[PDB]
């Protein structure tokens, strides 16, 4: 299974986050490292992109989920803000699942829609810019778990959050 190989990319990540060597993993750490501040970084919201932005084509990944409250991951459009407190909503350029209050939701606006999915390790996200579409499966079953059909107009990078020490997310392959 052709897969694209994705790493975190340090200078978007939130100075709280804690990136593992191999570029693949994300914790929130107790406090900010004292990093220069880059016109990327997200310097208030918890987050990271991969250095790898799409501008064209189908790409899948697949990305393992703690089983503590406090991640979101998916899609993001190039120009999702980095600089203040900005809301975490499809209005935004933000396309992600999340786990929060022991539930699984997508990030609808402006409620999240709650997914009845059973629990989740490993997620595969299915990017494709060629239709406008990015769906999310169950690795267990590929089983459904949520597509946003989107009319992407700019570039498109795979997003991560953790908003809880206790948590965690990890980029496969």
């Amino acid at each position: 299974h052709h897969m694209v190989e994705l790493t975190l990319d340090p200078d978007t990540a939130n100075p709280r986050l804690i990136l593992s060597l191999d570029l693949k993993g994300v914790r929130l750490g107790e406090r900010a490292q004292d990093l220069p501040n880059h016109p990327c970084r997200f310097d208030t919201n918890t987050r990271v992109l991969a250095s790898c932005g799409f501008s064209s084509g189908r790409h899948h990944w697949e990305v393992e989920v703690g089983s503590k409250d406090g991640w979101a991951f998916g899609v993001a459009r190039e120009s999702v803000r980095r600089k203040g407190l900005t809301p975490f909503t499809p209005e935004e350029g933000v396309w992600a699942l999340q786990l929060n209050g022991g539930q699984y939701w997508a990030v609808t606006s402006p409620e999240r829609s709650p997914l009845s999915c059973g629990h989740l390790s490993r997620v595969r996200v299915a990017l494709d810019l060629e239709v406008g579409a990015v769906s999310f499966y169950a690795v267990e079953d590929m089983r459904h778990l949520y597509t946003f059909r989107v009319n992407f107009q700019e570039r498109v990078f795979p997003l991560f959050s953790v908003c809880s020490t206790g948590t965690y997310l990890r980029i496969w392959p």
